[PDB]
């Protein structure tokens, strides 16, 4: 009834007692989504990110005085060490989407 849990959190994903969660879905989706970013883009994306985005607050996770340090550092890594997926980038076998015209 009172009290309980706060903040959004994936499925497949397992997520430790050590890492905290997120504020609301805004904040997760732009941290999981700059992890791809980062990751497929390669390292040196981060430094641009925290370079030109020094102002922004939405990459305030790569502040390592954050509480989404762990948070961000983790799907990045998982998401590089082949643990953490996002959609459907790979295969379908299906029907695909289509783009606005």
């Amino acid at each position: 009834g009172s009290s309980g849990s706060s903040g959004v959190a994936p499925l497949g994903l397992s997520v430790p007692s050590d890492v905290e969660l997120p504020p609301t879905a805004k904040m997760h989706a732009i941290i999981e989504r700059t992890a791809s970013f980062v990751c497929r883009q390669g390292a040196q994306f981060e430094i641009m990110l925290k370079a030109k985005q020094a102002r922004n607050s939405q990459f305030d996770f790569l502040r390592f005085d954050h509480y989404l340090n762990p948070y961000y550092k983790f799907i990045q890594k998982a998401m590089k060490e082949g643990r953490y997926t996002v959609l459907a980038e790979n295969k379908s076998d299906e029907k695909k989407k289509s783009g606005v015209s």
